[PDB]
C-alpha cells in the first residue's frame, strides 16, 4: 500500500547487519510519504502500470558527502601557479595568500552571489548520486559574513533536490581584527556567534580547526560548551597537521566525528571506539597537499571505529568536486576497499551527520533516499569515476532526474 513502486531492482542495501554490500535478490521497492514502505523478493509476485520496471538494475542507497567547504568565492589558482613557479609562500602571504585570501573573497560577496557560485558544484555532486551534503560555513570569520554562508547552505538545499546538513566554522581561523587577540574572537564565537545562528536555526552542528596553527585544545573546549548550551551537535577538524588531543576531546563531547586524523594516536581511537565517533577520512586534501603521514586506518579497523569518507571539497586544500574521486582516492590512497569506501559514504557518512537512523541504508521505515545505477556491481563506484551513470535518482520518495 504505497504510492510508487520500483519493480525488479538488484539492491545493494549496504544494511548494517549484512556482510559486504548487503545485495539481495532482485526486489520490488515501494515508497510511502518520502519512505521505503517496503522491500519484496520479485519471486513473491507476479501491475499497476505507474510501477516503474527497472529490469534487474542495481539500486543503492544515496551517497553522501559529510564534510565540504564548497560555499566560497574567489579563487587560489593563480596562487597556486605562483608556488608551482617556486615563488616563496613567504611572499604570497605577505601579499595577502592564503586561506585569507578566501575569506576576504567571500566577505565581499554577496549571499546572491555565493549561492550562484556554489550551484555549479553542488550540481556536480547532484549527478555522482550524493542525496545529502553537508556544507560548512567558516570563510566569512565575522557574525555576519558566517551566517550568511549558512543561509546560502539553506537556500541551496531549498532550490535544489539535495539534502543540505550545515556546520557552523567560524573557528576555522583567526581572522585579521583579532590576530593579536585570538581569545577575543573565541569569546565572539561563543557569546554572538552561536547564540545568533541556533536562534535563526541556522547550524546544524558546530566545527572546529583545532591545531598549532588553528585553535588550541582550550579554546576548542570553549567552542564545543557553547554549542553544547544551544544544544548543537559536534565536530572537528582533528590531527590533520599534529596531534594535540582534539580527538580525545572531541569523543568526550560525544562529537559527531573527527575530521583528517592524519596524526591520530592510539588513546585517541580508543576514545573514538568508546563514543561511537566517526572517523572522517579526506583523501583528496591529503593528496593536493602532498602529505606523506597516512591516516591510521589500520588501527581504526583493528578498533572497529567506522570510516566515512568525504570530498573536503574546498578551495585551499582539495578543488576537487568529486565524491567518487574521494572514494578512489581512499582506496588507492589510504588502502580501504571499495566496500568500505560505499559504507563510507552511505551508513557511516550517515552516522557522521547524525542521520544512522533515516539514512544511508535500504531499510524500511528509513527515508526513500535511493539510486538506480546502470552500471552491474557496486565495486565499480569507487573504480570508475567521472561518468554520468544514475538511470534514477530518488530523494524523499521523488524522483530528481527529470
Ligand atoms: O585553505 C582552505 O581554504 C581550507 C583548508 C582546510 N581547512 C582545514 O581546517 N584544513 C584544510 O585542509
Ligand atoms: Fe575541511
Amino acid at each position: 500500500n504505497c504510492e510508487r513502486v520500483w519493480l525488479n531492482v538488484t539492491p545493494a542495501t549496504l544494511r548494517s547487519d549484512l556482510a559486504d554490500y548487503g545485495l539481495l535478490e532482485p526486489h520490488a521497492l515501494g515508497v510511502h510519504e518520502g519512505r521505503i514502505h517496503a522491500l519484496v523478493p520479485m519471486q513473491d509476485l507476479k501491475y499497476p502500470a505507474h510501477w516503474q520496471d527497472m529490469k534487474g538494475k542495481l539500486v543503492t542507497p544515496g551517497l553522501i558527502d559529510c564534510h565540504t567547504h564548497l560555499i566560497f568565492a574567489g579563487s587560489r589558482a593563480e596562487e597556486f601557479e605562483l608556488r608551482q613557479k617556486g615563488v616563496p609562500y613567504a611572499e604570497i602571504a605577505r601579499k595577502g595568500g592564503g586561506i585569507i585570501s578566501t575569506v576576504r573573497a567571500t566577505r565581499a560577496a554577496s549571499e546572491d552571489q555565493l549561492f550562484e557560485l556554489a550551484l555549479p558544484r553542488v550540481k556536480s555532486l547532484i549527478r555522482e548520486g550524493v542525496t545529502t551534503v553537508e556544507i560548512k560555513s567558516g570563510y566569512g570569520l565575522t557574525l555576519e559574513d558566517e551566517l550568511k554562508m549558512l543561509r546560502v547552505a539553506r537556500r541551496l538545499g531549498e532550490a535544489l533536490p539535495i539534502r543540505v546538513k550545515t556546520t557552523l566554522l567560524a573557528a576555522h581561523a583567526v581572522p585579521p581584527e583579532y590576530r593579536d587577540d585570538p581569545d577575543s574572537w573565541v569569546e565572539t564565537i561563543c557569546q554572538e556567534i552561536i547564540p545568533a545562528a541556533a536562534e535563526a536555526g541556522l547550524a546544524d552542528a558546530v566545527d572546529v580547526f583545532c591545531e598549532h596553527i588553528g585553535f588550541s585544545l582550550a579554546q576548542t573546549e570553549q567552542v564545543y560548551l557553547a554549542a553544547d548550551q544551544y544544544g548543537l551537535a559536534v565536530k572537528g577538524h582533528m590531527d590533520q597537521l599534529s596531534n594535540l588531543g582534539g580527538s580525545t576531546l572531541a569523543a568526550n563531547f560525544g562529537a559527531l566525528s573527527v575530521d583528517h586524523l592524519e596524526y591520530l594516536d592510539p588513546e585517541g581511537i580508543q576514545a573514538l571506539a568508546h563514543r561511537g565517533v566517526v572517523a572522517t577520512l579526506l583523501p583528496t586534501a591529503f593528496y593536493f597537499l602532498k602529505e606523506t603521514k597516512l591516516p591510521p586506518v589500520v588501527a581504526l579497523r583493528k578498533a572497529g571505529v567506522p570510516m566515512a569518507v568525504s570530498s573536503d571539497i574546498n578551495p585551499g586544500t582539495a578543488p576537487i568536486v568529486s565524491l567518487r574521486m574521494a572514494m578512489n582516492m581512499a582506496c588507492t590512497l589510504f588502502g580501504l576497499t571499495p566496500v568500505e569506501a560505499m559504507a563510507g559514504v552511505t551508513r557511516h557518512a550517515a552516522r557522521a551527520l547524525g542521520e544512522q537512523e533515516q539514512l544511508g541504508q535500504l531499510r524500511v521505515g528509513m527515508l526513500a533516499d535511493f539510486l538506480v545505477w546502470n552500471c552491474g556491481h557496486p565495486a565499480e563506484l569507487s573504480y570508475l569515476i567521472g561518468v554520468d551513470q544514475l538511470v534514477s535518482r530518488v530523494v524523499n520518495g521523488e524522483e530528481t532526474l527529470h
